[PDB]
């Protein structure tokens, strides 16, 4: 996260860190005791056993409850950056309570409205190409950018009906590498997306692009 502040305990009861090979990698969202939602690109085709989920902590490396993976399922229409969601099943069930809870999802068919506030969180870099990453979870609030404006930035084909965008024209506030798969929420803390892709991080006039939960509820609902 670029331009962020430290998340407080319980800000995102459902957020998980996804370590890979013992190191930082991605974020995700705990949907129920045995299921995490993340970005497909975080997991597709990689060795499953390299991943470890942690819930209930502001750190990636201690606190809360861990699990390995039992299975990975990417969206059936995943292609390039499009439809960038995956369902992970956990080898260890994670109970709600305390600072752990399960995500509530954006309604099917919903689409975040330009100008509304959104908050994104993760353990990723604090600058584009940064090598260091924070111990504790960061968050940042950015407005939704209309799909039309986002298509002006990236091209028409590049931004689909299963993506939405968020950021500020001046840049300086965004998700970045290592934040992929983690949550973006609306102002009510309802999960509206997963961190997906963008041109660099926090660049002027290049929004962050998010996989849209509202557009992808059939997949999520079927397999969660």
């Amino acid at each position: 996260i670029v331009g962020g502040t430290s998340a407080s305990a319980g800000d995102f009861p459902f957020i998980v860190s996804i370590s890979r090979n013992g190191g930082p990698w991605c974020g995700g969202s705990l949907l129920n005791a045995n299921t995490v939602l993340t970005a497909a690109h975080c997991v597709s085709g990689y060795a499953q056993s390299g991943f470890q989920i942690r819930a209930g902590s502001l750190s990636r490396t201690s606190g809360g409850i861990t699990s390995s993976l039992s299975s990975v399922r990417v969206h059936p229409s995943y292609s390039g950056n499009n439809n960038d969601l995956a369902i992970l099943k956990l080898s260890t069930s994670i109970p709600s309570g305390g600072n752990i809870g399960y995500a509530r999802l954006a309604a099917s068919g919903s689409d975040p409205v330009a100008g509304s506030s959104a908050t994104v969180a993760g353990w990723g870099a604090t600058s584009e190409g940064g090598s260091s990453t924070p111990v504790n979870l960061l968050k940042v609030t950015v407005p939704i950018v209309s799909r039309a404006t986002c298509r002006a930035q990236y091209g028409t084909s590049a931004i689909t009906n299963q993506m939405f965008c968020a950021g500020v024209s001046s840049g300086g506030k965004d998700s970045c590498q290592g934040d992929s798969g983690g949550p973006i929420v609306d102002s009510s803390n309802t999960l509206i997306g997963a961190v997906s892709w963008g041109n660099g991080c926090a660049r002027p006039n290049y929004s962050g692009v998010y996989a849209s939960v509202g557009a992808l509820r059939s997949f999520i609902d079927t397999y969660a």
